[PDB]
């Protein structure tokens, strides 16, 4: 299967997650947060090594609100966008909805408030992999490919500028 090989090529060096726990799940949530941070930091480390260091994230104390920045390079110009998301109560079976608030209303493949609209294939890919995928996988398989289509289109239309 091309889809299965494409997934593996993107995520094979991201630590797999284990714990089925969302924000309300106490010691099991603290455990899932350990898996989340090790998976993210290994992903960042791999990104730096491949000259593709494209985002920073932090969470609140409880790990229920995430925010940071992504950088998208086009014709050697680096574009910075603020990102944020809440962890759904039913995480990790339900995927979080990444918002890029400054692009709110400017992209067709987006909901009111700047929540990105991921392709019909991302959600069943997430669903098939529960609970192995985490925030690192959301960034690699969700936001990363959305930027690689939407940012170049916004620049060409002159909707955003350096």
């Amino acid at each position: 299967s091309m889809a299965d090989e494409a997934t593996r090529r993107v995520v094979s060096e991201i630590p797999v997650l284990k714990t089925n726990a969302g924000p309300r799940d106490r010691e099991l949530w603290v455990q899932r947060l350990k898996e989340e941070y090790q998976s993210l930091i290994r992903y960042v480390e791999n990104n730096k090594n491949a000259d593709n260091d494209w985002f920073r994230l932090e969470s609140n104390k409880e790990g229920t609100r995430w925010f940071g920045k992504c950088w998208y390079i086009h014709d050697l110009l680096k574009y910075e966008f603020d990102i944020e998301f809440d962890i759904p109560i039913t995480y990790p079976t339900t995927a979080p909805e990444i918002a890029v608030p400054e692009l709110d209303g400017k992209v067709a493949k987006m909901y009111r408030g700047g929540k990105i609209c991921l392709t019909d294939h991302f959600k069943p890919l997430w669903a098939r992999n529960v609970p192995k995928f985490g925030l690192a996988h959301l960034m690699a398989l969700g936001l990363g490919p959305w930027l690689a289509v939407e940012i170049p289109d916004l620049i060409q239309k002159g909707v955003i500028h350096h």
